[PDB]
């Protein structure tokens, strides 16, 4: 987002570093992270729209930036569940709950997307996650026989389709601002991949 704004409340949690719902592991233990309420997570009617986004969060004591790694199931609109190293920067740990303002911001990252091909993926069914993206990824499409096919983003932060075809995949990704970039991902196997793997991408959303 270039500009954005939300109000709500934050609490804190030790979860989300490992086994978070968005399958973004490994998460370095000293990263500042957050779980996010389902209503804001599924922005624009896209499941996990905000997975792997970064938020700037302002509390009573200051501002800080967090990586969104997990779902906050019991969260109301605007609600966030921060890691302790983030919460203590913007509020007092003696509080179980604080008022916050927050917004989607550009990821503090460098380089291009990487893609994660989920175990079980094949030409018949594949789940493809985008990582290292500067803004939330709202949409992913691949080209098959001259037409662009929309992939459904899943709760587990991968985009899914079926009968994708043989050969390398031409893909296009759309961010929360409507910016579109295109890339190529190496071919999917004929049989389901026994293990998940990552592939370096060659494109990034614009600044
Ligand atoms: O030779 C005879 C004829 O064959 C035809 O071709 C057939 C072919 O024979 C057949 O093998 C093939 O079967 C494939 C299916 O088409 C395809 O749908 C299927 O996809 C499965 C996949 O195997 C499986 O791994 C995957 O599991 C996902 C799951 O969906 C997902 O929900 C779950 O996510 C969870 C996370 O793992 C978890 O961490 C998180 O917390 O929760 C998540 C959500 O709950 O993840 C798992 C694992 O990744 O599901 C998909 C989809 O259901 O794969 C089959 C085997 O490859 O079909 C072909 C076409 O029908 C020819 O057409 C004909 O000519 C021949 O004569």
């Amino acid at each position: 987002a270039y500009d954005d704004l939300h109000e709500g409340y934050a609490t804190y949690t030790g979860s989300g570093y490992s086994g978070g719902a968005f399958l973004l592991d490994p998460i370095p233990s000293d990263m500042e992270i957050t779980a996010i309420n389902p209503a804001d997570l599924n922005y624009g009617g896209v499941k996990a729209a905000l997975a792997g986004s970064y938020l700037e969060v302002e509390g009573p004591k200051g501002k800080t930036t967090v990586y969104v790694t997990d779902l906050y199931p019991e969260g109301a609109r605007g609600a966030l569940d921060l890691s302790p190293n983030a919460f203590r920067k913007i509020g007092n740990m003696k509080d179980g709950k604080i008022n916050i303002k927050w917004r989607v911001v550009k990821a503090p990252i460098t380089g291009n997307f990487t893609y994660r091909i989920k175990e079980g993926s094949s030409r018949w069914w594949a789940a493809i996650q985008v990582r290292n993206h500067k803004y939330p990824v709202m949409k992913m499409e691949y080209e098959k026989d001259g037409k662009w096919i929309n992939m459904e983003k899943m709760d587990y932060n991968h985009f899914v389709s079926t009968n994708l075809g043989t050969g390398s995949l031409k893909v296009r990704m759309t961010d929360i601002r409507g910016k579109v970039v295109k890339d190529t991902i190496p071919k999917l196997p004929e049989s389901g991949t026994s293990k998940a793997y990552t592939v370096p991408g060659h494109v990034q959303f614009p600044e």
